[PDB]
Protein backbone atom coordinates (compact mmCIF):
# COMPACT_ATOMS: atom_id res chain seq x y z
CA UNK A 1 0.00 0.00 0.00
CA UNK A 2 1.79 3.07 -1.30
CA UNK A 3 1.13 6.77 0.52
CA UNK A 4 2.59 9.16 -2.58
CA UNK A 5 5.97 7.58 -3.23
CA UNK A 6 4.44 8.21 -6.61
CA UNK A 7 5.73 10.68 -8.99
CA UNK A 8 3.16 11.45 -12.02
CA UNK A 9 4.59 11.70 -15.78
CA UNK A 10 1.53 12.01 -17.97
CA UNK A 11 -1.81 10.24 -17.98
CA UNK A 12 -3.38 7.79 -20.50
CA UNK A 13 -6.68 7.38 -19.37
CA UNK A 14 -10.41 8.34 -20.07
CA UNK A 15 -14.23 7.94 -19.07
CA UNK A 16 -15.47 8.31 -15.40
CA UNK A 17 -13.74 5.37 -13.54
CA UNK A 18 -10.57 7.38 -13.25
CA UNK A 19 -7.51 8.42 -15.35
CA UNK A 20 -4.41 6.36 -15.53
CA UNK A 21 -1.45 7.56 -15.42
CA UNK A 22 2.72 6.97 -16.15
CA UNK A 23 4.73 7.29 -13.44
CA UNK A 24 7.10 6.42 -10.89
CA UNK A 25 7.64 4.48 -7.42
CA UNK A 26 10.23 6.00 -4.99
CA UNK A 27 12.01 7.60 -8.37
CA UNK A 28 12.78 4.25 -9.49
CA UNK A 29 10.06 1.93 -10.99
CA UNK A 30 8.37 2.79 -13.81
CA UNK A 31 4.98 2.23 -13.12
CA UNK A 32 0.91 2.56 -14.55
CA UNK A 33 -1.14 4.62 -11.85
CA UNK A 34 -4.76 3.96 -12.42
CA UNK A 35 -6.64 6.35 -9.80
CA UNK A 36 -10.04 6.52 -9.55
CA UNK A 37 -12.76 9.27 -9.88
CA UNK A 38 -14.24 10.89 -7.02
CA UNK A 39 -17.20 8.80 -6.08
CA UNK A 40 -16.64 6.53 -9.41
CA UNK A 41 -17.21 3.74 -7.73
CA UNK A 42 -18.02 2.58 -3.93
CA UNK A 43 -14.75 1.91 -1.83
CA UNK A 44 -16.09 -1.07 -1.05
CA UNK A 45 -16.17 -1.81 -4.90
CA UNK A 46 -12.58 -0.33 -4.80
CA UNK A 47 -11.65 -2.67 -1.89
CA UNK A 48 -12.38 -6.13 -2.73
CA UNK A 49 -11.95 -5.23 -6.11
CA UNK A 50 -8.52 -4.82 -5.80
CA UNK A 51 -7.70 -7.30 -2.84
CA UNK A 52 -8.67 -10.18 -5.68
CA UNK A 53 -6.31 -8.86 -8.23
CA UNK A 54 -3.19 -8.45 -5.79
CA UNK A 55 -4.09 -12.18 -5.25
CA UNK A 56 -3.62 -13.48 -8.68
CA UNK A 57 -0.19 -14.27 -9.61
CA UNK A 58 0.93 -15.83 -13.35
CA UNK A 59 3.82 -14.48 -15.56
CA UNK A 60 1.41 -13.33 -18.11
CA UNK A 61 -0.70 -11.40 -15.77
CA UNK A 62 -0.02 -7.73 -15.59
CA UNK A 63 1.42 -7.28 -11.40
CA UNK A 64 0.67 -4.78 -8.86
CA UNK A 65 3.19 -2.99 -7.03
CA UNK A 66 0.00 -1.37 -4.06
CA UNK A 67 -2.70 0.81 -3.94
CA UNK A 68 -3.19 4.07 -2.86
CA UNK A 69 -6.33 4.88 -0.45
CA UNK A 70 -5.36 6.85 2.27
CA UNK A 71 -8.02 9.22 0.67
CA UNK A 72 -6.30 11.60 -2.04
CA UNK A 73 -7.95 9.89 -3.90
CA UNK A 74 -7.46 6.40 -4.66
CA UNK A 75 -5.54 4.15 -6.92
CA UNK A 76 -4.21 1.04 -8.34
CA UNK A 77 -0.43 1.18 -8.83
CA UNK A 78 0.50 -1.78 -11.86
CA UNK A 79 4.06 -2.22 -13.14
CA UNK A 80 4.44 -0.47 -16.72
CA UNK A 81 4.37 -2.27 -20.12
CA UNK A 82 6.30 -0.27 -22.13
CA UNK A 83 4.70 -1.42 -25.30
CA UNK A 84 0.82 0.19 -24.36
CA UNK A 85 -1.94 -2.23 -25.57
CA UNK A 86 -2.52 -5.19 -27.95
CA UNK A 87 -4.82 -3.68 -30.12
CA UNK A 88 -2.50 0.08 -30.79
CA UNK A 89 0.71 -2.41 -30.91
CA UNK A 90 -0.41 -4.63 -33.56
CA UNK A 91 -2.00 -1.36 -35.50
CA UNK A 92 0.93 0.75 -36.00
CA UNK A 93 3.26 -2.51 -36.32
CA UNK A 94 1.13 -3.89 -39.11
CA UNK A 95 3.10 -5.79 -42.13
CA UNK A 96 6.05 -6.08 -39.65
CA UNK A 97 4.77 -9.75 -38.23
CA UNK A 98 5.45 -12.92 -38.89
CA UNK A 99 3.18 -15.66 -38.60
CA UNK A 100 5.55 -17.14 -35.47
CA UNK A 101 5.20 -13.79 -33.85
CA UNK A 102 1.54 -13.43 -33.83
CA UNK A 103 0.57 -16.68 -32.81
CA UNK A 104 3.18 -16.47 -29.58
CA UNK A 105 0.93 -13.80 -28.79
CA UNK A 106 -2.23 -15.28 -28.95
CA UNK A 107 -0.40 -18.26 -26.68
CA UNK A 108 0.40 -15.32 -24.29
CA UNK A 109 -2.71 -14.29 -24.15
CA UNK A 110 -3.77 -18.26 -23.65
CA UNK A 111 -1.95 -18.84 -20.96
CA UNK A 112 -2.56 -15.32 -18.86
CA UNK A 113 -6.26 -16.59 -19.13
CA UNK A 114 -5.99 -20.96 -18.60
CA UNK A 115 -4.88 -19.44 -15.03
CA UNK A 116 -7.77 -17.17 -14.44
CA UNK A 117 -9.94 -20.10 -15.32
CA UNK A 118 -8.43 -22.62 -13.18
CA UNK A 119 -8.97 -19.75 -10.21
CA UNK A 120 -12.79 -19.17 -11.51
CA UNK A 121 -12.26 -16.07 -12.46
CA UNK A 122 -14.38 -14.57 -15.50
CA UNK A 123 -12.70 -11.70 -17.40
CA UNK A 124 -16.16 -10.52 -19.44
CA UNK A 125 -13.98 -8.17 -21.50
CA UNK A 126 -10.87 -9.81 -23.04
CA UNK A 127 -9.91 -8.00 -26.36
CA UNK A 128 -6.95 -6.73 -27.76
CA UNK A 129 -7.54 -2.86 -25.84
CA UNK A 130 -7.31 -5.20 -22.69
CA UNK A 131 -3.82 -6.71 -23.61
CA UNK A 132 -0.51 -5.21 -22.83
CA UNK A 133 2.37 -5.16 -24.61
CA UNK A 134 6.12 -5.25 -22.56
CA UNK A 135 9.30 -3.70 -23.81
CA UNK A 136 9.85 -8.05 -24.66
CA UNK A 137 7.35 -8.42 -26.86
CA UNK A 138 5.77 -10.18 -24.35
CA UNK A 139 2.02 -10.44 -23.99
CA UNK A 140 0.19 -9.90 -20.70
CA UNK A 141 -4.03 -9.62 -19.46
CA UNK A 142 -5.00 -6.84 -18.15
CA UNK A 143 -8.20 -5.27 -16.81
CA UNK A 144 -8.85 -8.57 -15.20
CA UNK A 145 -10.03 -7.70 -11.94
CA UNK A 146 -22.44 -3.78 -24.76
CA UNK A 147 -19.51 -4.97 -26.38
CA UNK A 148 -21.38 -7.47 -28.45
CA UNK A 149 -18.78 -7.72 -31.48
CA UNK A 150 -16.81 -10.17 -28.33
CA UNK A 151 -19.73 -11.08 -26.87
CA UNK A 152 -20.93 -14.89 -27.54
CA UNK A 153 -24.73 -15.78 -27.78
CA UNK A 154 -25.44 -16.56 -24.28
CA UNK A 155 -24.65 -13.80 -23.35
CA UNK A 156 -26.32 -11.15 -26.32
CA UNK A 157 -28.95 -13.17 -24.82
CA UNK A 158 -28.64 -10.89 -21.60
CA UNK A 159 -25.94 -11.85 -19.73
CA UNK A 160 -24.82 -14.81 -19.36
CA UNK A 161 -20.87 -15.00 -18.42
CA UNK A 162 -18.47 -17.91 -17.70
CA UNK A 163 -15.22 -19.04 -18.55
CA UNK A 164 -16.69 -20.55 -22.03
CA UNK A 165 -17.57 -16.80 -22.98
CA UNK A 166 -13.96 -15.55 -22.10
CA UNK A 167 -13.11 -18.31 -24.75
CA UNK A 168 -15.51 -17.10 -27.37
CA UNK A 169 -13.84 -13.59 -26.60
CA UNK A 170 -10.54 -15.24 -27.00
CA UNK A 171 -11.32 -16.24 -30.47
CA UNK A 172 -12.06 -12.58 -31.57
CA UNK A 173 -8.83 -11.00 -29.93
CA UNK A 174 -6.87 -14.40 -31.38
CA UNK A 175 -9.00 -12.64 -35.06
CA UNK A 176 -7.10 -9.25 -34.09
CA UNK A 177 -3.92 -10.56 -33.73
CA UNK A 178 -3.84 -12.01 -36.88
CA UNK A 179 -5.42 -9.27 -39.04
CA UNK A 180 -2.66 -6.95 -37.08
CA UNK A 181 -5.20 -5.02 -35.55
CA UNK A 182 -8.24 -4.93 -37.48
CA UNK A 183 -11.96 -3.81 -36.30
CA UNK A 184 -14.23 -7.40 -36.08
CA UNK A 185 -17.36 -6.72 -38.38
CA UNK A 186 -16.08 -3.15 -38.76
CA UNK A 187 -18.98 -2.49 -41.12
CA UNK A 188 -22.03 -3.96 -38.96
CA UNK A 189 -24.36 -2.80 -36.14
CA UNK A 190 -25.33 -5.02 -33.11
CA UNK A 191 -28.45 -6.38 -35.01
CA UNK A 192 -26.29 -7.23 -38.27
CA UNK A 193 -23.70 -9.18 -36.07
CA UNK A 194 -26.12 -11.11 -33.74
CA UNK A 195 -28.28 -11.79 -37.20
CA UNK A 196 -24.56 -13.11 -39.31
CA UNK A 197 -23.55 -14.66 -35.98
CA UNK A 198 -26.74 -16.42 -35.13
CA UNK A 199 -27.01 -17.74 -39.00
CA UNK A 200 -24.00 -19.37 -38.34
CA UNK A 201 -21.46 -16.60 -40.06
CA UNK A 202 -17.85 -16.02 -38.57
CA UNK A 203 -15.25 -13.38 -38.96
CA UNK A 204 -12.81 -14.40 -42.32
CA UNK A 205 -9.77 -16.19 -42.05
CA UNK A 206 -6.82 -13.25 -41.79
CA UNK A 207 -4.03 -13.89 -44.42
CA UNK A 208 -1.78 -14.50 -41.80
CA UNK A 209 -4.20 -17.11 -40.36
CA UNK A 210 -3.11 -20.72 -40.92
CA UNK A 211 -5.66 -22.87 -42.28
CA UNK A 212 -5.01 -24.86 -38.81
CA UNK A 213 -5.10 -21.34 -36.80
CA UNK A 214 -8.51 -20.11 -38.12
CA UNK A 215 -9.84 -23.89 -36.96
CA UNK A 216 -8.90 -23.40 -33.52
CA UNK A 217 -10.57 -19.69 -34.13
CA UNK A 218 -13.90 -21.48 -34.96
CA UNK A 219 -13.75 -24.12 -32.11
CA UNK A 220 -13.68 -20.96 -29.86
CA UNK A 221 -16.73 -19.62 -31.67
CA UNK A 222 -18.86 -23.01 -31.54
CA UNK A 223 -22.48 -22.09 -30.60
CA UNK A 224 -22.98 -23.98 -27.76
CA UNK A 225 -20.30 -22.96 -24.77
CA UNK A 226 -19.92 -26.94 -23.72
CA UNK A 227 -18.66 -27.66 -27.67
CA UNK A 228 -15.96 -24.59 -26.87
CA UNK A 229 -12.86 -25.84 -25.40
CA UNK A 230 -11.72 -24.60 -22.23
CA UNK A 231 -8.46 -22.00 -22.03
CA UNK A 232 -6.53 -25.14 -20.76
CA UNK A 233 -7.33 -26.84 -23.62
CA UNK A 234 -6.29 -24.35 -26.25
CA UNK A 235 -3.16 -23.73 -24.66
CA UNK A 236 -2.08 -27.18 -25.65
CA UNK A 237 -3.81 -26.98 -29.15
CA UNK A 238 -2.51 -23.73 -29.75
CA UNK A 239 1.24 -24.89 -28.65
CA UNK A 240 1.14 -28.08 -30.90
CA UNK A 241 0.74 -25.53 -33.79
CA UNK A 242 2.92 -23.29 -32.88
CA UNK A 243 5.30 -26.21 -33.30
CA UNK A 244 4.95 -25.85 -37.39
N1 LIG B 1 -3.30 1.68 -23.43
S1 LIG B 1 -2.48 3.30 -23.13
O1 LIG B 1 -3.24 3.79 -22.06
O2 LIG B 1 -2.32 3.96 -24.52
C1 LIG B 1 -0.84 2.88 -22.53
C2 LIG B 1 0.35 3.46 -23.24
C3 LIG B 1 1.69 3.16 -22.90
C4 LIG B 1 1.82 2.24 -21.82
C5 LIG B 1 0.80 1.58 -21.02
N2 LIG B 1 1.21 0.54 -20.07
C6 LIG B 1 0.38 0.09 -19.03
N3 LIG B 1 0.91 -0.74 -18.05
C7 LIG B 1 0.16 -1.30 -17.05
C8 LIG B 1 -1.18 -1.09 -16.92
C9 LIG B 1 -2.04 -1.79 -15.81
C10 LIG B 1 -3.59 -1.31 -15.63
C11 LIG B 1 -4.08 -0.31 -16.73
S2 LIG B 1 -5.67 0.39 -16.90
C12 LIG B 1 -5.29 1.27 -18.31
C13 LIG B 1 -6.27 2.08 -19.03
C14 LIG B 1 -7.65 2.03 -18.58
C15 LIG B 1 -8.68 2.72 -19.28
C16 LIG B 1 -8.35 3.49 -20.45
C17 LIG B 1 -6.96 3.55 -20.90
C18 LIG B 1 -5.91 2.86 -20.22
C19 LIG B 1 -3.91 1.09 -18.73
C20 LIG B 1 -3.24 0.18 -17.82
C21 LIG B 1 -1.82 -0.16 -17.97
N4 LIG B 1 -0.97 0.41 -19.04
C22 LIG B 1 -0.60 1.92 -21.42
Amino acid sequence: IDPSELTFVQEIGSGQFGLVHLGYWLNKDKVAIKTIKEGSMSEDDFIEEAEVMMKLSHPKLVQLYGVCLEQAPICLVFEFMEHGCLSDYLRTQRGLFAAETLLGMCLDVCEGMAYLEEACVIHRDLAARNCLVGENQVIKVSDFGFPVKWASPEVFSFSRYSSKSDVWSFGVLMWEVFSEGKIPYENRSNSEVVEDISTGFRLYKPRLASTHVYQIMNHCWKERPEDRPAFSRLLRQLAEIAES
